[PDB]
């Protein structure tokens, strides 16, 4: 256990010179907790609002993900989070079906267009089960609406 | 030592109480139960919940679906939901591939949990396997027919 604090500070480290050397601060953030170490992406900047499919300008921030995941071996968890309003359709019905669409969705760009391993990876939706803090201001709900790329210890 | 040997007595007994209640209730042409390191398992193939290619619930399956739900009431584990497809590459306008399609399933199946018998939100999680975790292998359409299933895990 003594060991595996410092073997999570070394890629927590090596994964926060990686979003330094390629400028990616604006788009995520990297942080570390009991799941490994944790990269968070707003919603913004994967998908429209109560879409999941991963829009054309989040090809690179993904491609550019992707180099970096190919580089390391750990299972990787993309978990999807939504606020707690309800923007139900018919291709979302809820918020259980839309955050689980957008794990999915990043996952199918990771292993169909960059040809990393599906084995490597599982798809999580928490609908809004996990918020940040809450939901009662917009600002709370708008931290909510993220996706989590988890690099498993 | 008496410690693993508890945890996994008390493991057996969970699994016994949920075959017990499988063979009680007349389910056992719709669902097994098993358990392995992540918890006790029932496993329900596609064709009892979805029709093919789809993550709508059927009208059908609601009975199922309830005498589940019964039976999660009385226990307070986390619940964690997993599709799984098998291997074979489908897409369709609204699941582009089995990624989707089988977090969509699990996703369904904890929708109607949470709207239609009110169990918490809280107490789930979905998961999308794709066919990353077949329940033997993709060698033949039997094995391939087993693989597309959803698996409630009643958690450790």
């Amino acid at each position: 256990t003594k060991k595996q604090e410092d073997q999570q500070d070394q890629l927590l480290k090596k994964v926060n010179t990686y979003i330094k050397d390629n400028h990616l601060k604006a788009q995520m953030t990297a942080k570390r907790d009991e799941r490994g170490v944790v990269l968070v992406l707003q919603e913004a900047v994967l998908f429209d609002t109560g879409e999941a499919k991963v829009l054309k300008n989040a090809e690179t921030l993904l491609h550019q993900i992707a180099v970096l995941l190919q580089t390391i071996p750990n299972d990787i968890q993309v978990e999807g989070h939504t606020d707690s309003r309800n923007i139900s359709t018919y291709r979302y019905p809820s918020n259980w079906e839309l955050s689980a669409a957008r794990a999915s969705g990043v996952i199918q760009y990771f292993t169909s267009k960059e040809k990393l391993p599906s084995k490597r990876f599982i798809a999580v939706g928490y609908a809004d089960t996990k918020p940040v803090k809450d939901n009662k201001t917009n600002e709370h709900m708008k931290e909510n609406r993220r996706v989590e790329i988890v690099i498993k210890k």
